[PDB]
């Protein structure tokens, strides 16, 4: 159904403006309920995702005369903070409609602009761009979160260079020698919105938003992420990798010197050896407990879905794993068994290979094991299934085609064949069977099918696969920096605010009131002519 | 089926009293039914088009394959009961073809199927040269 | 490279040389060196027997293979591939280089 599709409704849908000035004069009302179930969101079925309101449908239209044109009204005004069902205001609906494209990055960044000053020189005292939505969401932070990148990049270096206007922009150019200019960024609800800043909806997003990895790369927010690191972060994280390496040293150096005897526990004696091991295995579940309540508190602190939470967030996911491992491995100590080993070795390996979580920071590094990362998850579920494929079938050919009254398992003829692909095969590890000559046939096709033409196919492959990941295995690299910034001011374990960027500076020293504004603004250097 | 064949001489032999030969006979029978399947829905494949030589052996190569891994099933079966040993030689190549032909189906499965196809014209321009 | 190699080799090594003890092979340098040697095609897969848990230790082994061998060190193959693409015109501006302060240092 259409509910509340007016004439003012369609007049301005069919882009005739006569009948718009006609209705408008008439006494038309602007507060339409265009709360039809065609006029909802979900466009994916037929229907029209940003009404509910005649002001964002004369905004999102790209007409300027209709908005322009009911600033004032005959009859009745037409107020741009009038809320849609979900909250959402004009600012909203022109973040929506867009679909990251230069011409309608063009159009949108125009009609944004203009309907912002238009409700600021007719209610100076409202502020329309800090309104947010049901979702607690301002416009800035919707597009931010949403993925409109275009709306994101204008929005955040926004500037107007008129008098009693200024006051509205972001971005600010106060002074200047020669060639240098100083231009400065306020940057509010970046660092800090007190619930959810761009920073925040940027890094935590569900990964379906299309640009999170392009964000972070716009002009305010990359200096920003630096600046942080160089200042207190990067001091944290390289103590916490140097901590973690000592952990892992303990770890090992207690596992290594295990006891040989059978069913732990196994008690202390008048040595000193003793006290030294259990010392470091105390540590070692300490580290073990640690990191399971991290997992825990990363987990209830975003609640991701299961096709969220396999696809992004793998770090945690293991070091959660290695925690489990050595729980069960404790578990096992106390249950009078052997088994605890089992888990023991598979927790320390897993630690191990985890040490690699710490190349982020290092920019070189960090790119590496991204590409390696990502080249273990795109490669190894279409290799592994072509691969066992043709193990699998030549391994039962074999086996199946000698017996006797030693090889007759299909264990052994795995291994022996597996044992082609890493250079040891025989080629002749059987005699005086029968049908000899099919035997040969059949080790030499695996031979070539497997080490001569997949192996390299593989390689070749993966370099293609490199070839096209030099890009984006930077913007992870950048993204994880981010969230290993924003997770280490969050938590900082001393309650102490030290995210702050330059103090209340007095940016403006003008508003609409006859006051003055402080706006944390954010200075950065360019030269140009 | 195949693994657990028997290892006397002089085929075809007879069942017993036991379970095991009456899971062991039954799944000869489903291999054998799935071998005849094979093969005439390859034959009703070449029926329905009739393409030539400078057709059929540069397209349609599935089909062959799976005709071809019918042949050899039949050609097992027919030894089998011809009281022949080598019955195992062609029966161990229709279940390796076999196996090699579970590749057919990664069609359907975006990645798996482009990673196939490119295997697949990677193996006919390569050995080739 | 070497970092992300001697992260996976110290680790297994640890791994199984902690897995398998008794009253050969139970050192740490020499399990290093059996690892080390799946690089150069001379693995044996089998180089223990009768030793505990010989399920958990051919997991560990086959994994370490895979991620090591089959893995890491084509993908070495791959990314000097493309470095050698990109750095074509850069060796031919430092060789030149290389010429000019051979002949400076000469004259
Ligand atoms: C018995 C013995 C078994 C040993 C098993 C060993 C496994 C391999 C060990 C791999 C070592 C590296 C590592 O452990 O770290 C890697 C994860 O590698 C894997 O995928 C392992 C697959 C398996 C990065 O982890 P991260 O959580 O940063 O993922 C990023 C997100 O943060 C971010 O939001 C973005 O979404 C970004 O696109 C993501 O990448
Ligand atoms: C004794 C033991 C021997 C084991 C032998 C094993 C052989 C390799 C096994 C290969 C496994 C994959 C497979 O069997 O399937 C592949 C065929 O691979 C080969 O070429 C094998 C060469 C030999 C796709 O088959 P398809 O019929 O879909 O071909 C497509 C047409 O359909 C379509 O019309 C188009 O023309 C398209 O260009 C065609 O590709």
């Amino acid at each position: 159904y259409y509910k509340g599709q007016t004439a003012l409704h369609i007049a301005i849908e069919r882009r005739n403006m006569t009948l718009v000035t006609l209705l408008v004069e008439n006494g038309a009302d602007v507060q339409a309920a265009a709360n039809g179930d065609f006029f909802k969101k979900t466009k994916g079925r037929p229907g029209f995702y940003f009404g509910e309101l005649p002001l964002s449908l004369a905004a999102c239209t790209n007409q300027l005369a209709i908005v322009k044109f009911l600033l004032q009204n005959s009859w009745q005004p037409a107020d741009i903070s009038a809320r849609d069902s979900v909250g959402n205001t004009v600012l909203h609906a022109l973040v929506e409609v867009a679909d990251n494209t230069v011409d309608n990055t063009k159009f949108v960044t125009s009609m944004y602009n203009e309907i912002l000053i238009l409700g600021a020189k007719l209610h100076p005292t409202l502020k329309l761009e800090e309104i947010t939505n049901r979702k607690g969401l301002t416009p800035l932070a919707l597009a931010a979160s949403s993925g409109k990148i275009g709306v994101l990049a204008y929005i955040l270096q926004r500037e107007i260079h008129e008098p009693e206007c200024r006051h509205l922009s972001r971005k600010f150019t106060e002074w200047a020698y020669g060639p240098v200019h100083s231009s400065l960024y306020d940057l509010s609800c970046i660092d800090t919105c007190e619930k959810n800043s761009v920073l925040e909806v940027i890094a935590y997003s569900s990964s379906e938003t299309p640009n999170r990895h392009d964000m972070l790369l716009v002009e305010p927010l990359n200096r920003l992420l630096q600046d942080k690191w160089d200042r207190f972060v990067k001091r944290i994280f390289y103590f916490n990798f140097f901590v973690y390496c000592l952990y892992m040293i303990i770890f090992t150096a207690a596992a290594y010197y295990r006891p040989v005897e059978g069913l732990p526990p196994y008690k202390l004696k008048n040595t000193v050896g003793d006290y030294f091991r259990v010392t470091g295995e105390i540590l070692s579940v300490s580290g073990g407990v640690y990191f399971f309540f991290r997992g825990i508190q990363y987990f209830l602190q975003r609640r991701p879905s299961l096709k969220s939470l396999f696809v992004d967030s793998y770090s945690e996911i293991l070091f959660f794993v290695q925690s489990l491992f050595m729980l069960v491995s404790v578990v096992l100590y106390f249950s009078q068994r052997k088994e605890y080993v089992a888990s023991m070795v598979f927790s320390l390996a897993m630690g191990w290979t985890n040490m690699l979580y710490y190349t982020r920071g290092f920019q070189q590094m960090g790119i590496y094991a991204v590409m390696i990362e990502k080249m273990i998850l795109r490669d190894l579920c279409r290799f592994m299934f072509v691969y066992l494929v043709f193990l699998f079938g030549f391994s039962t050919a074999v086996v199946t085609l000698i017996e006797d009254g030693s090889y007759n398992s299909l264990y052994s003829t795995c291994l022996e064949l597996f044992k082609f692909t890493i250079g040891m095969g025989d080629l002749e590890f059987t005699e005086n069977y029968d049908f000899k000559a099919v035997f040969i046939i059949l080790l030499l096709a695996y031979v070539i099918l497997t080490y001569i033409l997949l192996l390299n196919m593989l390689i070749a492959l993966m370099g293609e696969t490199v070839n096209k990941i030099a890009q984006e295995s930077k913007n992870i690299w950048k993204l994880q920096r981010a969230i290993t910034i924003l997770d280490t001011e969050k938590s900082f374990l001393k309650c102490m605010r030290k995210a702050f960027r330059s103090g209340k500076l007095l940016q403006v020293g003008f508003t609409p009131d006859g006051k003055d504004d402080y706006r944390w603004c954010f200075r950065v250097d360019e030269v140009n002519w």
